[PDB]
């Protein structure tokens, strides 16, 4: 009757937090909580096969060990879920706003420097339609 | 042992579709198929309890019913999942790469999921193939 991890959906975020996660799996009841690596949430009960967290921010990316804790407890340490937290501003991720932001058209209007959302909007807008529909 | 939804998460999402939804419930097995609306969907068992699916475009914002169904016949009817479609607001980072996941070129041997920073990496390419100086 322990409680026991199966799957995580979403299995990554940013390392800024905040993303609604579904652990499915056995044995889950209200007051369970979820530990990201080092970082502890608590959680909704949904069923219980399922519950529902939003992801603690973590200092660095990388893989995490998400165990489930009660009272101090921990579960799941033999068979943890995997979460792999990622950080926006990883030197690749930022490389490629760099090249970005230097070829994404500029609308009248916009501010010296495009923010992400905006570089993204238009450059999906763009290679949508190249390859989209 | 009837198919069964209890709740599904989440129960929103843009009319572009695309969005991992999962559906948890009791007594779901392989080959039982999921509907939104009127459209079957593609789905993937997850365990017994939870089922994971794509959500499909729909052009109208609102309301629909999700059910299941097996052998032509339908469950959930009088219990369905809900699922709101909702109008597109302002660009967000998350929304952006999802729409780039969805258009970018894939090659022989990616990966399913092209992770973010090769989903850049292609789209500045395509990007500065049209305004690069
Ligand atoms: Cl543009
Ligand atoms: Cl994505």
């Amino acid at each position: 009757a322990t409680p026991c991890i199966k799957a995580i959906s979403p299995s990554e975020g940013w390392t800024t937090g905040g993303a609604t996660v579904i652990i499915i799996g056995d044995n889950f009841f209200d007051g369970l909580q979820v530990v990201f690596g080092t970082m502890l949430v608590w959680s909704e009960l949904i069923t219980p096969h399922a519950i529902r967290v939003q992801t603690p921010p973590r200092h660095i990316p990388g893989v995490v060990e998400v165990t489930l804790s009660y009272k101090s407890k921990q579960f799941c340490k033999g068979a943890p879920g995997r979460f792999v937290y990622t950080a926006l501003n990883e030197p690749t991720i930022d490389y490629g706003f760099q090249r970005l932001q230097k070829v994404i058209p500029r609308h009248p209007g916009d501010p010296e420097r495009l923010p992400k959302e905006v570089l993204l909007k238009r450059a999906a807008d763009l290679v949508e339609a190249l390859y989209g529909m």
